[PDB]
RNA sequence: CGGAACUGAGGCCAUGAUUAAGAGGGACGGCCGGGGGCAUUCGUAUUGCGCCGCUAGAGGUGAAAUUCUUGGACCGGCGCA
């Protein structure tokens, strides 16, 4: 975890890999490639309260303590790759997102270019539940 | 000289055929359209597999457990299905 770069003349870029489901952050640091990872770190191993996990609160003190981690490590730009869970199902972040995602607008790291990256598909597979739906 | 069938060539008849429906059918001209059928091409995502990377939780709820997981899960990359 040491970018020979001189600091602020050119970054030594990582790329941090935010999931923020709706029950579930990931934050997993790798190289500009991504096939190497540096360091992954997630809210389960951080707090233990089932039902609080993927809560706002839970999910920006995840963010703030994983970002703090990542800073910690030395890695002073990143690449960002924000994601939610996709596909068939939600296209909304859940509650741990935004919290999350303020988080680290007061974290500190050096942001390089920004994109979004959640798969969305042309022509889907049928969403799980029944026909007449999640009903209650 | 009268009355039935058959058979030749005339003269004349203003010589003979109602219109073409804001009824209809059929034809023609270039169009029009997720109209039909057959064959052909493409896309991601998907779940599954194989391989590589760090790693201890992942899942899921109003709140939890059976469930998967240090025989390497989840996460990320490249290929395949």
């Amino acid at each position: 975890s040491l970018g020979p770069q001189v600091a602020e003349g050119e970054n030594v870029f990582g790329v941090c890999h935010i999931f923020a489901s709706f029950n579930d952050t990931f934050v997993h640091v790798t190289d500009l490639s991504g096939k190497e990872t540096i360091c992954r770190v997630t809210g389960g191993m951080k707090v233990k309260a089932d039902r609080d996990e993927s809560s706002p609160y839970a999910a920006m003190l995840a963010a703030q303590d994983v970002a703090q981690r990542c800073k910690e490590l030395g890695i002073t730009a990143l690449h960002i790759k924000l994601r939610a869970t996709g596909g068939n199902r939600t296209k909304t972040p859940g509650p741990g997102a935004q919290s999350a995602l303020r988080a680290l607008a007061r974290s500190g790291m050096k942001i390089g270019r920004i994109e979004d990256v959640t798969p969305i598909p042309s022509d889907s597979t049928r969403r799980k539940g029944g026909r007449r739906g999640r009903r209650l």
